């Protein structure tokens, strides 16, 4: 079988806390003796329209920040800002701190989101960083400071902190150094993303998952050149496929015996003819939020 | 809308491995008991019609290797309850959450924590089908992985994984070892019976669409529950129970759309199709979101 699968969330749940400043409460990430959270926790409703964050932060002291782990208050003994993230030094180390790294992910890469409200984990689901640097998440009021991550052995790579919901209902946020993905800004203004494009390497990985799970109606005897495929892909607002991508699809190509450029010819026909009201792995649409690695991990 | 799993940490802290010989599968460690599939005691040559009572007689506490990672928990008692083995161990799990064992109905959803050799790999949501199978993602080594729901820090365990059917769907038991469906734990010929669409979940999804302003499918008509159920069965939809009508109450109150008026709306969609038009940007009616899942996702619920 083959489903969207998230990483087990326990190593991240043990790091979630609530951060309050005035009547603004959101989530923070507690690693060793530091709590990371969105810097807009320091804003009022009047502030959030056009915030001068360096000005707003200098008017704050440690005691303006209430950090709660379960129902235990941690004392803030220092604060700094790094881009759009606030770093609250607390007088207590988190013993549940996992091995971790901060990473900045690339468009097309996937991660798990632990959606949290008032410092309490609510749900876990798998996202991709879209080519326009938005994520198609599920986040409500209070979700800010929720994080996205990957787990490799025992090591959590944090790649996303949640900040914003655009008017189209997609989501924007930062890496854990506080830099936005995409052209977004942490002000209360309606922001549009760039045109979005489909993650071609991922669609191919999902078609290979489909073959592996016995869904083959879309295959054909034909091949294409990489350049000819890319011309059609670009026509349909799909990202270019690189030789690096062809290489990354190698294991799935080997497993199924279907050469990457033969699978490219199948996708070209799907784009040109459509699916004719047929489905692939239950989907009426071509799915582009599984990476090659996600398909191998799940299909071993 | 997304399939969202429950946070898995409270279950991660209960997963162990159970080995007989070179057969390793997952177990659930709650207080001083480990629960696992009873076929951990089988040999390959004897899985066509194993005599579990006579395979278990020949086993003693010292034939079971229970490990939390590489740490052995000594077995001090064993018993079989239906298709589950219960191994009493000499250590109470300090990570035991508040829990219950529940037997779910078809249509109910739950999170699966897929594990291999006691080590959690991934978490996903899924629905018990009306034919008592789940469309899981399970590889060899996943047996003993569990399914659960969380309500206010209480973990309700509802599924333990046992077997893959010929069509690639999965079957298992509750935590009392009773199979969902007509399945048996022997490597024999078993096929799941034809599946149907989970009507109560389609109606929850239509309510979700109305909550989000997508309401072109609402009509001037109503139906009786009996007339609806007879029509639904002609389209391979499950009939509604009184419990289904009751669990749609909150969404009916929120939208102001009576359950039997939504039924009359769905009946028109079944008779006429959607005609190009989508609902929540899907041409397909979704049947794996429960009324709870629609509320859970539209509201702030934490655990
Ligand atoms: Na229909």
């Amino acid at each position: 079988g083959f489903r969207k699968m998230a990483f087990p969330s326990g190593k991240v749940e043990g790091c979630m806390v609530q951060v309050t400043c005035g009547t603004t409460t959101l989530n923070g990430l507690w690693l060793d003796d530091v709590v990371y959270c969105p810097r807009h926790v320091i804003c009022t409703s009047e502030d959030m329209l056009n915030p001068n964050y360096e000005d707003l932060l200098i008017r704050k002291s440690n005691h303006n920040f209430l950090v709660q782990a379960g129902n235990v208050q941690l004392r803030v003994i220092g604060h700094s800002m790094q881009n759009c993230v606030l770093k609250l030094k607390v007088d207590t180390a988190n013993p549940k701190t996992p091995k971790y790294k901060f990473v900045r992910i690339q468009p097309g890469q996937t991660f798990s989101v632990l959606a949290c409200y008032n410092g309490s984990p609510s749900g876990v689901y798998q996202c991709a960083m879209r080519p326009n640097f938005t994520i198609k998440g599920s986040f409500l009021n209070g979700s800010c400071g929720s994080v996205g991550f990957n787990i490799d052995y025992d090591c959590v790579s944090f790649c996303y902190m949640h900040h914003m919901e655009l008017p189209t209902g997609v989501h924007a946020g930062t890496d854990l150094e506080g830099n936005f993905y995409g052209p977004f800004v942490d002000r209360q203004t309606a922001q549009a993303a760039g045109t979005d494009t489909t993650i071609t390497v991922n669609v191919l990985a999902w078609l290979y998952a489909a073959v592996i799970n016995g869904d083959r109606w879309f295959l054909n005897r034909f091949t294409t050149t990489l350049n000819d495929f890319n011309l059609v892909a670009m026509k349909y607002n799909y990202e270019p496929l690189t030789q690096d991508h062809v290489d990354i699809l190698g294991p799935l190509s080997a497993q199924t015996g279907i050469a990457v450029l033969d699978m490219c010819a199948s996708l070209k026909e799907l784009l040109q003819n459509g699916m004719n009201g047929r489905t692939i792995l239950g989907s009426a649409l071509l799915e582009d939020e599984f990476t090659p690695f996600d398909v191998v991990r799940q299909c071993s």
